């Protein structure tokens, strides 16, 4: 949710829940 690239993760562009993680 605070956005951070993600963490590297390209597939946060299409959401699918952060798989979990909040910090999405
Ligand atoms: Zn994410």
């Amino acid at each position: 949710k605070l956005x951070x690239a993600h963490x590297x993760q390209e597939a946060x562009k299409l959401x699918x829940a952060h798989x979990x993680q909040e910090a999405x």
